[PDB]
This record gives C-alpha cells, structure tokens and sequence, in this order.
C-alpha cells in the first residue's frame, strides 16, 4: 500500500524493505556480488554498496580511491565469523539475531565495523542483564 507523506508525495510503505529483500535474494543467488569478505578463513560474498550503506568501516574502504577496486577484503582474524554473519544478515534484512551466547561477539564485531546503532543496542541489552 501507499500513503500521502509529510511532503505531499505518494509514499510506498513497503518499498524500502522490498528493495532490501530483493538485494538479499540477489546475495543468496550470488548475482552481481562484487566483493568477498574473509573472516577467520570463512568467505562471505556481498554487494559493496550495501556494505557501505550500513558500516562506517566499509564506507571508508570503498570510498578510498586505492581500496575501492579490491574484490577481496580481509577482516581482523580475531573477528568471530558468526558475529560477522549475524551483522551481514542484519544489513540485508533489518533483523538482528541477538542471543546471550553471541551478544559479546556481535557487539565487538559491530564496533570494529563502525555500526554505532547496533553497538548502542548491544549496550542496552548487556546493561539490562546487570
Ligand atoms: N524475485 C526477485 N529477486 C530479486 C530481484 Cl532483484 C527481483 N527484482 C524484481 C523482479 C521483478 C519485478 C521487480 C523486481 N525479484
């Protein structure tokens, strides 16, 4: 459906989430992926534009005239790959699968990737356990 937005335009309620859904479908089928992210010898294929849109670290890398052409990016080998996988799924879905058993790895990975809204959110959930 659609509605009249604050600017008097027609606004499509599901458009942004539908675009993201379609980008995730492309990722799952490996269509137009243009980078591999390597974490602890695990490989993750993705779209650079989605990475940049969600992460300060990826934004900096892919706006750098030298690094923007790399098709393989290695992360710190101490990064937990499940932490990365969770954040990558978040990027492509808006859904963050936080659990007691993964929250610290997810928070550390989000800090490394410069995903500040995710970092803040992990803080509140940790602080509520205390
Ligand atoms: N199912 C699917 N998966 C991925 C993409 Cl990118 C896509 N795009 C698209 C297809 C038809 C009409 C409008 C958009 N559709």
């Amino acid at each position: 459906l659609y509605f009249q937005g604050a600017d008097s335009c027609i606004q499509f309620t599901r458009h942004a989430s539908d675009v993201l859904l379609n980008l995730n479908r492309l990722r799952s089928r490996d269509i137009l992926t243009d980078v591999v992210i390597v974490v602890s010898r695990e490989q993750f294929r993705a779209h650079k534009t989605v990475l940049m849109a969600c992460s300060g670290l990826f934004y900096s890398i892919f706006t750098d005239q030298l690094k923007c052409n790399l098709s393989v990016i290695n992360l710190d080998p101490e990064i937990n790959p499940e932490g990365f996988c969770i954040l990558l799924d978040f990027m492509y879905t808006s859904r963050l699968n936080l659990r007691e058993g993964n929250i610290m790895a997810v928070m550390a990975t989000a800090m490394y990737l410069q995903m500040e809204h995710v970092v803040d959110t992990c803080r509140k959930f940790i602080k509520a356990s205390e």
